[PDB]
């Protein structure tokens, strides 16, 4: 986690993972990276809110989506990302929508360091997500590295708070 933050994500295009005798030779590879919020209330309605984007290092451009999940007990909006700017490509009548797609960092925009660990409200990684999303509790979550990073607030069965992140490798 010493690359964290990676705050321009055209930086990205210009980094190699693991590939194996599988990959292309012709192929640069793609990058698959996602931020997601979940937030299950008691007993309530889930609403998961994240994002996707594709980095074909290949054409050195990205497209993706901004994806909103209700689900008891799933809309993508469709982007696009240029200049380590993401933009949507299909009209968004909702305002809501329009802004969280314009505010939206990733965590590894913005992220400063299997795994376990508890943390204060003094993290710094803690107090980035909790200014930028409306997080529904007070205590300070879990941290989980399995690339997966998770932060844990409420695991109770009847309530599930957590945010995850992934930057992922692929042939495309
Ligand atoms: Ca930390």
């Amino acid at each position: 986690l010493s690359m964290y933050p990676i705050k321009n994500l055209e930086d990205l295009y210009d980094k190699e993972g693991y590939r194996d005798d599988q990959f292309d030779k012709n192929d640069k590879g793609t990058w698959i990276i996602n931020s997601e919020m979940v937030i299950q209330p008691n007993n309530e309605d889930m609403v998961a809110k994240g994002m996707v984007l594709y980095m074909n290092r290949n054409t050195k451009t990205t497209n993706g989506y901004y994806y909103v999940d209700v689900t008891k007990d799933e809309k993508r909006y469709p982007v696009k990302m240029v200049d380590n700017k993401i933009i949507p490509t299909k009209e968004i009548k909702d305002e809501k929508i329009k802004k969280e797609i314009e505010n939206f960092k990733f965590f590894v925009q913005y992220g400063d360091f299997s795994a376990k660990y508890q943390l204060t409200n003094d993290d710094y990684n803690v107090k980035q997500l909790r200014k930028r999303y409306d997080i529904p509790t007070s205590k300070a979550p879990k941290l989980l590295l399995k690339k997966d990073i998770e932060f844990t607030f409420v695991e109770k069965k009847e309530e599930n708070i957590y945010f995850s992140d992934s930057l992922d490798y692929k042939k495309s």
